[PDB]
């Protein structure tokens, strides 16, 4: 219509429509090992479905988990034994009964494990998981046909075969790591791998069958989440452990010497958690090498993650701009150097290979100019953690008035204390600063005040740890960085069920309503 | 530095620097007619400088005024008698004593005017302002030389001459408006204008001298503001009155019939303020005609505003996308229709002619898709008013969780009640809704709770009316839309001075500090 002319009679109702991709929402951070149950550890069975139902009733639409990789021996998902495999100790045994692979009589006696012991859980559950996998590979029915489909899926076998062979070799040998393996296994000579197949054929087929079982139980949890309107946000650990099929089967893509030993290892300089810095110990990526077959190993990680999650947190995102390299012999991280990461070049390859992708940049720590620019050049939202909001002055980016829309706000991460515990240890200048910003009734319910401040944010997504919805103290902390004992063990108390959290559900629902996050 | 290589030793300190154009700030809305003083009305003398000093001590860096045009007879700046002229009743007489144009003995006896009466002020001040202008045009000194410079400034005369001639003709004739003027004055015949100059030469030179005096006092106020770090935000009324030099000297650029009578007039459909809508009564722009000499009249408005202000509010911004046209004979606005505005085409011409300009879009009312898009396509911030936040649900754009960064947040505008008065009339559903969002101590200090909510916003600029800093009731309301009597009259109580507002100053300074607006 030309300037000056009349509009049609429905001009007043030509109102702007809210973008569905801009929808405000809330979520809960809860790793599946924290579910209750009689087998020493949480699993992908009934408790997972009950939690989704409870989460649905709160109005939350996001469930954030830690990485689902097989953890290290202290329970850590961030130096896993493989990059793409699933933690087979998350397999529900009760579910294997529904699938026909176990009979009820075989299910073991319950144990009291108010925290996870990964070794206790392993001794109790692995015999039955192997028995179930044995019955699966023996059968000729529909489930066997689904296993064969899984195996020869081109994008499963490009990681699954190497991982089975690796697990098989490690079962044959007494060595501490693959560094000590004999040269022909260590460097993957065809005949040596052929011999391993012949002598460890059954073990290999069992390992592949256990990965199929994990895959199946997880995809069912995720379908049930989708059915109840819940997206699952996974977690992509930046580094993988030395003793893994990933490092072993792609030596030239890591920073190792001629004999396979790491030249440099991962960590961060002196920070909040340690005076000497955090020495993680992982091997590091030879980025110029990776660049040369298009980061195909990184592109397969993201493809695997797309199959497991709706959305994905990229751990230590800053590491792709610049990474901290410590000499491999060092006993502390504080002696080390910053090195140039792959930058945008990695993310263009992920785009080109995988397509459109929902990524959350965990951009916490030392944030330099090149990190901020990388995050913005791929469009990924960053993070705000309220527990870091009350040091410094009013320009602190974690304070609500400084949040952005394309961002996720946490009360805290799995690396922080709970709110209660954090408030208990808090320095007095930081505490009275926080009282001026927050709305506090009783200090008992400081959790709800912080949760309230997170939801009132302009940030599109607000994530709360289950510990803070339950108002738990420091004994419920999931992880303390720069410590080796007593992490990754927290479980929901055996006496709290998802049917006894109606008050919490309502109180949350009220807040999401109030801040337009339903 | 290539991928994999070491960074230099100052990598940790390559931290991102905050953009100075992103600086958060606060301000006060206060029209100069509201200043105290003995002459029935506020002026650009000592009270203006005292306010700037007080404003500086609070930490605010913005002073927002209403349009400074000569108002209509009820005091309204939004249907002024001219578009570019200054309200000569804002001239300080005490300042004219300092300039040598008046002697102290001539200054009149004080009057008690706790609200402005524009006619009382006109009777009292105009004889002395004319006396002062007479002494100015009679002189041969430095001030006369500055007047001559003002006159022949090419971008002053392209509006000032028409406005003097118009005022001169109106002084000669008994007519109500220029519609009733004889054809040769009405249509600006050369010989008829020549005759006016010869018979009204002195009046004309006096009018031009009064505009010089306004210009001088205003530029001194603005230089003092700049010295104290205070920007002045003006206001660009969208429409100008029928009886003005603007309409008269540019007939073909308005929607008038062959004889000069308006075909259509301005207003808005049925809304919050009136069941029949607001019939403003102004003539309307013939936009296709204006497009044809590049909107040169609009481009001169903005040029004039650049000379008076740092930044400018565009009143009824939505009107440039679509405008409501009511038949001229109508007694209510509710019978009318929406017509297509000039859109981006106007703003490209302003860019091309004036350069870079700091514009605030007053995008309140009925907001259609084409308004949101126009605002965004020129990059202008919009507005949020907290007084409209508590109708509807959690998607209401005036609620703090929905603010954007490129935005100005107000407790209220000059069109709203004060906070106190607003809270006093508030419906009970709206009131308990507000109590859940706001932090309220005593209801007396509801003003400070709303001021707090405005400052805590992510919006880059927060503006508060002086009435709310003083915690005043509805009697201090500046304007009620769709009313004709009792507006534009509010003045600071004669017993409140800027030296007795230390507590207010501190309390504000505390809030700006807390929300990073210092
Ligand atoms: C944890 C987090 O750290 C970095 O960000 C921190 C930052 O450092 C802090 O300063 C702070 O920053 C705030 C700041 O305080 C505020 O002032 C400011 O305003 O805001 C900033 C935030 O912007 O907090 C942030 C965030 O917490 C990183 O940047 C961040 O990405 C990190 N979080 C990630 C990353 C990892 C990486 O793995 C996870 O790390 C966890 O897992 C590892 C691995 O298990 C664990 O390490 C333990 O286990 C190792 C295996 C062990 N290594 C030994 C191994 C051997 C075998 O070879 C031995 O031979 C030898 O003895 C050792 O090498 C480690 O010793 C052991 O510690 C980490 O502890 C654990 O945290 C994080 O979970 C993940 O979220
Ligand atoms: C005022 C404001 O109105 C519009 O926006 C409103 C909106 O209409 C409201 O509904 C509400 O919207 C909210 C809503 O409630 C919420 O639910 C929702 O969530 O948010 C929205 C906000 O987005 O509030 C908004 C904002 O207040 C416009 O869109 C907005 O731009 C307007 N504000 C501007 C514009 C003007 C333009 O004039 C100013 O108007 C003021 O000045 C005029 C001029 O004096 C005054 O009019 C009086 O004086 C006239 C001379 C008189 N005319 C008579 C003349 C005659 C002869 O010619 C007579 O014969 C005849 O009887 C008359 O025509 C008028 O009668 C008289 O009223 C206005 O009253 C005065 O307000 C605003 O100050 C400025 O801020």
């Amino acid at each position: 219509i030309s300037v000056g002319e009349d509009f049609p009679s429905e001009y007043e109702q030509w109102l702007p429509v809210p973008d569905p991709e801009s929808r405000r929402r809330a979520g809960v951070l809860l790793h599946p090992t924290s579910f209750r149950g009689p087998h020493g550890i949480g699993d992908l069975g009934e408790e997972a479905f009950r939690f989704i139902d409870w989460l649905h009733s709160t109005g939350c639409s996001v469930w954030q988990v830690l990485p689902l990789v097989p953890p290290d021996e202290g329970g850590s998902p961030y130096a896993g034994q493989d990059a793409n495999c699933g933690n087979t100790l998350l397999i529900s045994l009760d579910e294997l009964v529904k699938d026909g692979l176990l009979i009820k009589d075989e299910l073991p006696q319950p144990i009291d494990a108010d925290s996870v012991n990964y070794q206790t859980a392993n001794k109790l559950k692995s015999p039955l998981i192997t028995k179930a996998a044995k019955r699966l590979i023996d059968g000729n029915g529909e489930l066997k046909s689904k296993l064969l489909d899984f195996r020869n899926d081109p994008s499963i076998s490009c990681w699954l075969e190497d991982a089975a062979y690796f697990a098989a070799i490690d079962n044959t040998l007494n060595a501490y790591s693959w560094f000590e393996w004999p040269e022909p296994l260590k460097n993957r000579h065809l005949s040596a791998l052929e011999a391993i197949y012949e002598s460890q054929k059954e073990f290999i087929d069992l390992f592949i069958a256990k990965q199929f079982l994990f895959q199946r139980q997880w995809q069912k949890v995720r379908e049930y989440a989708r059915r109840q309107g819940v997206d699952i946000m996974g977690d992509m650990p930046i580094y993988v452990g030395y003793h893994s099929a990933d490092v072993w089967a792609n030596k030239k893509h890591f920073l190792l010497n001629k004999k396979g030993f790491p030249l440099l290892v991962s960590g961060v300089p002196p920070d909040l958690f340690s005076e000497t810095g955090q020495l993680w110990g992982s091997p590091l990526y030879d980025w110029k090498a990776m660049e040369s077959d298009q980061y195909s190993w990184w592109v397969n990680r993201i493809r695997r993650a797309q199959d497991l999650y709706d959305e994905c947190r990229i751990d230590h995102f800053r590491g792709f701009a610049g990474f901290w390299a410590v000499p491999s012999e060092a006993k502390v991280a504080m002696v080390g150097r910053w090195k140039v990461g792959p930058g945008k070049s990695l993310f263009d390859a992920i785009s080109k290979g995988v397509g459109k992708i929902k990524i959350i940049a965990e951009d916490l720590g030392v944030i330099t100019k090149d990190v901020v620019e990388l995050r913005k050049s791929i469009g990924a939202p960053g993070m705000a953690v309220l527990q870091f909001a009350f040091g410094g002055g009013a320009d602190n980016p974690h304070l609500p008035h400084n949040h952005e829309v394309n961002q996720v706000v946490y009360s805290g991460t799995h690396d922080n204390d709970t709110i209660r515990g954090w408030w208990d240890t808090l320095d007095q200048e930081e505490k009275s600063k926080a009282m001026k910003y927050l709305s506090i009734a009783g200090e008992d319910d400081i959790s709800w005040s912080v949760i309230q401040a997170a939801f009132s944010s302009t940030a599109q997504t607000a994530i709360i740890p289950m510990q803070d919805i339950l108002g738990l103290g420091s004994s419920a902390r999931m992880n303390t960085p720069a410590t080796e004992v007593g992490n990754w063990g927290w479980r929901i108390p055996s006496s709290t069920s998802f049917d006894n959290l109606e008050t919490e559900s309502d109180r949350l629902r009220d807040l999401l309503s109030l801040y337009g996050r339903l």
